[PDB]
């Protein structure tokens, strides 16, 4: 077995459903998952389980919830509704956490300071039912660059903020592709261990130059993330849990047949990554 | 005369070069702007001065110095120089500040916290020489995304960090497309006002969609961002300089007449952007 490895499936999304990627990742000892709510759908839930269940699959999260502003109380009521229906399905697979993604500005506003006090609300929203159904609930900061139409936890420090607030059952989702740059980094890191808020960490890297602002990254090594650098501070502040490959690139990796993908996941893994 | 506006020449950089982009603003009222270093050369620095004393032109900036890491001591310095030159320059035209681009990660250095480290240290060692010549160092934080290859200081509170460290005769430049997302941002505007380090405020706009990492930055309304918000949290903070027109936009306003550029420019700072 690769011990200390995780897929996240979107980084095989355009070559393999979720019956079919689970079975490249066994192949390869990789024992560890992070499937899409679409990807589970697709197959059903009931069959999702059964395949999670035959190999006794650890999910390093679910993806995703979140997505929390939107003009009026209803549509807030809405996602609100979906994360809900999101725990549901982390808790019948077994996910170690349900990832969210906050959701950017909604309609037309320009006030990100509403939409940042919506997405709160939501988290505190959906906490109960998440607390629940032994859910944890990990935020995921997303990269300042992603603010107005996809995420706007855009700081680790932002994320621990909320989660100190809401209290238990709330934690961050570590992804270096959205956080590598922060000059705060180290600190952070090292309070989010303090406050024993780690529920994931995601690898992949950052290309120069990047060519586009969504599916361009990086594989582990041909970047300039220190990976190394980072696992060992999250592993100094107590995350021993195994580390996620989520990689979109739309003109690469997505190109590629899913096995050589996987496989060079493990080598860069092995070569680049273990702290 | 159109009162508290300036035009960084990078807004109509394809269009014109200094003599007839001056002239264009002039005609349209306005007597503020931020020349490059590049327009400057291309004019020749002595007839660059004749112009802005004709006028009594007020420069906002001078467009930039920085790029301080290299992998090597001799590298570094050559940087060093380059910047008193920069300096001088400066000086020579009256510019209000000297703004300064940090430089990313030097060679294939995957260590920012040194490339950081390497760019204090020339923040330091250009600083007598400005303080000098009476030429306000400023730097310019810049969007996160530019991180590894343009520029490793990415937030308002680090730049402010690096002003308060090294003392007097060093602020900051703050551009609504670098800054607007972070969630730190008004506390950081007041910080910057009580240190009374705000040097330069450049506008411009977030697209949604943004359809290019560096050369599709939004006219003023166009966007997402909320400029009157944060002008208004910049002149409590106790800056009343003028507002700075910095748009690079390949695909929109850089094929446009220049005139048609800077007249939306005078049309957008009235209804978009006063405080
Ligand atoms: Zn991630
Ligand atoms: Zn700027």
């Amino acid at each position: 077995q690769v011990e200390g490895l995780s897929i996240n499936l979107a980084t095989i999304r355009e070559q393999c459903g979720f019956a079919e990627a689970v079975d490249i990742c066994l192949k390869h000892g990789i024992t560890a998952i992070a499937p899409w709510r679409d990807q589970v759908a697709a197959i059903g839930l009931g069959e999702a389980g059964r395949i999670v269940r035959a190999n006794g699959l650890k999910l390093t999260g679910l993806c995703r919830g979140g997505f929390f502003p939107a003009p009026d109380a209803s549509g807030r009521e809405k996602a609100i509704d979906d994360n809900r229906r999101a725990v549901d399905e982390a808790a019948e697979l077994g996910a170690d956490c349900l990832v969210l993604v906050a959701g950017g500005l909604p309609g037309g506003s320009k006030n990100i300071d509403a939409a940042r006090r919506m997405v709160v609300e939501g988290i505190a929203a959906v906490l109960p039912h998440a607390r629940a159904a032994g859910v944890p609930l990990a935020i995921e900061p997303l990269h300042p660059m992603y603010a107005a139409d996809r995420a706007c936890v855009n700081t680790l420090g932002q994320a621990l903020d909320i989660c100190e607030t809401l209290g238990p059952g709330v934690g961050v989702a570590i992804d270096v592709y959205h956080v590598w740059w922060d000059p705060d980094l180290a600190n952070q890191i090292a309070r989010a261990g303090k406050m024993k808020a780690i529920l994931a960490h995601h690898i992949c890297d950052w290309l120069v130059p990047t060519k586009d602002m969504l599916t361009d990254r990086g594989m582990m090594g041909d970047g300039v993330i220190d990976l190394k650098g980072i696992r060992r501070r999250i592993e100094a502040a107590g995350f021993h849990g195994a580390q996620e490959v989520e990689i979109f690139s739309a003109d690469n990796w997505w190109k590629r047949p899913a096995d050589e993908v996987i496989a060079t996941c493990v080598e860069r893994y092995r070569n680049c990554c273990e702290g």
